[PDB]
């Protein structure tokens, strides 16, 4: 029987030995591949209707929200691009409509949500913003605090030194680009994740 599992940010397969992006480990017998691989193997069983255990995801309980979902036009108009796919950048104009798809986003997928935003000033400035959601479901995972919420707001640090805390915890991945942040700090978190959506955010202005 197929069976997968995480660990130090990889996705072990047991089972099914031709696993797509899944390569031989000689070390552990086993075939192993990067833990942002995740949605293609699943894709994969499913797909070719393989019977399959999932040890891997560890999703934190999350319930289903149902709020003030107010955008923009062209800010609504992005979104359902991007729900296409649910992995994928979004370009705002704006700024303060970027922490406002994002919100949308959140609440139309209830799932586990990560969001990784640079320095914690600006993760305070998230938290209190997710609160449109219930105070008690948002969370912080910093430096400052290691909380595992639903929906919780960490930096791009704390969340490069805890990727294997944090990988598969997660079903939709956020990145607060703000002018961009590192191949060495964004890629690297994204590439430990499991989480099979992600959505990267930057606003044109400020």
């Amino acid at each position: 029987i197929a069976e997968i599992y995480y660990e130090r940010g990889t996705i072990v397969v047991k089972g099914d030995a031709h696993v797509p992006h899944a390569k031989f480990d000689s070390r552990s017998g086993t075939y192993r591949a990067l833990a942002f691989r995740y949605r293609d193997i699943i894709e994969y069983f499913e797909s070719n209707g393989i019977e399959f255990v999932d040890n891997a995801a560890d999703p934190i309980p999350t319930p289903y929200f149902d709020a003030e979902i107010s955008l923009r036009d062209y800010q609504e108009k992005a979104l359902e691009r991007w729900l296409v796919d649910k992995r994928g950048c979004i370009v705002l104009p704006t700024g303060s409509g970027k922490t406002h798809v994002a919100m949308a986003a959140i609440n139309e997928l209830s799932t586990p949500t990560l969001i990784v935003v640079p320095t914690l000033a600006l993760a305070e400035q998230w938290k209190e913003r997710l609160g449109i959601f219930g105070e008690e479901y948002v969370g912080e995972f910093s430096g400052r605090i290691k909380e595992l919420k639903p929906l919780t707001v960490s930096t791009y640090d704390s969340a490069y030194v805890n990727a294997e805390k944090l990988g598969n915890r997660f079903m939709l991945l956020i990145f607060d680009e703000v002018h961009h942040l590192p191949a060495e700090s964004y890629v690297q978190i994204a590439q430990m994740s499991i989480a099979p959506f992600r959505l990267g955010l930057t606003a044109t202005f400020e």
